[PDB]
């Protein structure tokens, strides 16, 4: 049988294929091999490539997917067009698979949608209780996006709940204007310091802190971006600085590392940067997570044997006559993935319980020491070494 | 159009277009309204908004206007109005999210002049607002901005 | 006490173990101080002389 998959990707209008589009590609290649899921149906997919962040073009090709007809849309990474996508799939019953965090608006009554990037109520909560082991008392959080403010919502309001005094700075729009503001940061003598931005965005912050001289023994980071072990540490590991941040990607087991080593072909093919200070060959965690969502989009689908993939029209609101039973299938999936084991939420379809790598630096380089998890908390092994019993 | 629907209210905006009008009186949702824009910045008519909402730092649209004061200035207004009264230790009360978006300048003013907020947000009930209370009762704050 | 290029080898070295903050002092013998790039340094603070 066949099922086809509608794709919207925000493209480059240059030459290489960007981020997700390969991992999605890819990964639909991998689920028609090693044939144990989906033994007597096949994967299509169709892909379309909107303009950056628009969301009527996004309209336009979303109606276009659902005029061919498509069992599921994975939507774009900009907020403004997953708003759009989100209220088309759920006027039209289609689900909707998100793979990018984006403001959630709380009168919204949505339910054919689910998103597999962490809540950050989770993980402010993960970094609260990083910044409660660490025994801080005064944090400098900078912020680069204003939307960041609404992803740092409970390490804001922890200060109505503890002692800790809180600073509250924002990058300018400029990349590299961030010396001025590193400026009053060393002025005002703050050394425990939270960046919450992108894993680019941490390198160039990290390069002017370097040029800066923060970038000492007496310092502390913490990165709220997951994608911290994808930096290159190679001109800040002798320096001794505190680096701490959270890692989703679990590459101890051997099938992750598997996987990433077949996707490092792909990966490089495409040219990597010199001065951006990336390792090249590595994951991006969106690329995972898109990875993931169709590989729980599959055991899902597993599971229904009447997959018929109706056209649906844009000019009137008849509901999908199977919809109901695949949001039901989504939201009650149990698959273990390249980001741990996916669990889906009740109530919403975000995603809350996941497990974490705390890493930070050592001078041999960056190094797990740590695991969270949102039951069990902060496990902390170097911690747990002292067992007297 | 129904309660915070983009793709209701971007179905109304295509049949009024086909009406044909002079300009599009938007919305006071947020979604909603950013999908009118989005269709009037396309097919370049003028859309005129009247709540405030978020906007997003990286869209080019060109093709609309807002009546709402922005709450830059307004947030500028609250500093020069706390600045002078001369207090200490505030305590901010928010509702909705979108709100720590309307506050900017007054959350990053402790890093300028000297200043505590105490941050707090009201629960998803309407009528819950006596525990926190409560709370600030038991803090002892005594300037709260609501 | 060394040459121009053992001292841009050293300044480099420096920057990689943290050692260049506005804590510290740096007095070079040599000729050529002129001649190196303190470019990446010059806003660390750092006291050369
Ligand atoms: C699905 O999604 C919903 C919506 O988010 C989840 O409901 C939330 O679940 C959270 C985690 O279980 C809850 O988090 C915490 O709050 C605890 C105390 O809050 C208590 O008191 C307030 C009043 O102040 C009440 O309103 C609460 O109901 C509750 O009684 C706190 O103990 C928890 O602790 C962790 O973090 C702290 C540090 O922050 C550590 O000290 C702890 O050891 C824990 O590590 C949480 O902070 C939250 O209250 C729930 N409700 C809401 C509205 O957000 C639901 O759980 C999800 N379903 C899942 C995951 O299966
Ligand atoms: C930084 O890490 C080292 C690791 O050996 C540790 O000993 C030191 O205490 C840490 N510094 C701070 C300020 O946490
Ligand atoms: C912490 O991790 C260790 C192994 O890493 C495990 O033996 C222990 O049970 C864990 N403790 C908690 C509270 O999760
Ligand atoms: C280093 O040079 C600066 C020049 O800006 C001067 O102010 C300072 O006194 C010098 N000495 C030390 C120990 O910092």
């Amino acid at each position: 049988h066949v099922l086809r998959f509608g794709g919207i990707f925000e493209y480059v209008e240059s030459g290489p294929m960007g981020a997700e589009e390969l991992a999605f590609r890819f990964a639909v290649n991998t689920i028609n091999r090693n044939r144990t899921l989906l033994p007597n149906t096949t994967l299509t997919y169709d892909t379309q490539k909107i303009n950056l962040y628009d969301s009527f073009e996004a309209s336009k090709k979303a109606c276009d997917q659902l005029s061919l007809g498509v069992a599921a849309i994975f939507g774009p990474s900009h907020s403004s067009s997953a708003n759009a996508v989100q209220s088309i799939c759920n006027a039209l019953g289609v689900p909707h698979i998100q793979t990018r965090w984006k403001h959630q608006v709380s009168d919204n009554k949505d339910s054919f949608y689910v998103s597999l990037y962490p809540d950050f109520s989770s993980l402010s909560r993960a970094i609260l209780d990083l910044v409660q082991f660490f025994k801080w008392k005064t944090v400098t959080v900078v912020y680069d996006d204003s939307t960041g403010l609404i992803r740092l919502q409970e390490l804001i309001k922890a200060p109505s709940r503890y002692n800790l005094r809180l600073k509250i700075r924002q990058l300018p729009a400029d990349t590299k204007d961030a010396k001025p503001l590193l400026k009053e940061m060393k002025r005002g003598k703050e050394f425990h310091v939270i960046f919450d931005c992108s894993h680019e965005m941490a390198a160039g912050i990290l390069k002017q802190a370097l040029a800066m001289g923060m970038m000492t023994e007496y310092y502390h980071y913490i990165f709220t971006t997951l994608d911290l072990f994808a930096l290159d540490v190679e001109p800040y590991r002798y320096s001794g600085v505190n680096m701490t941040g959270f890692r989703i990607l679990n590459t101890e087991n051997t099938q992750v590392s598997s996987i990433i080593e077949k996707w490092s072909m792909e990966r490089l093919q495409a040219p990597p940067k010199p001065d951006s200070g990336l390792l090249d060959g590595f994951m991006t965690t969106d690329a995972a997570l898109m990875y993931d969502a169709v590989h729980v989009v599959s055991v899902a689908v597993q599971q229904f044997p009447q997959m018929t993939v109706s056209s649906l029209q844009c000019n009137r609101h008849k509901p999908w006559r199977f919809g109901t039973r695949f949001m039901s299938l989504i939201k009650e999936a149990h698959w273990e993935g390249l980001t741990g084991r996916i669990t889906f939420n009740k109530t919403n379809g975000l995603r809350t319980d996941f497990d974490l790598d705390v890493i930070s630096l050592k001078e041999e380089g960056l190094e797990k020491i740590g695991t969270w998890d949102p039951a069990s908390g902060l496990n902390m092994t170097e911690s747990q070494k002292g067992k007297p019993a």
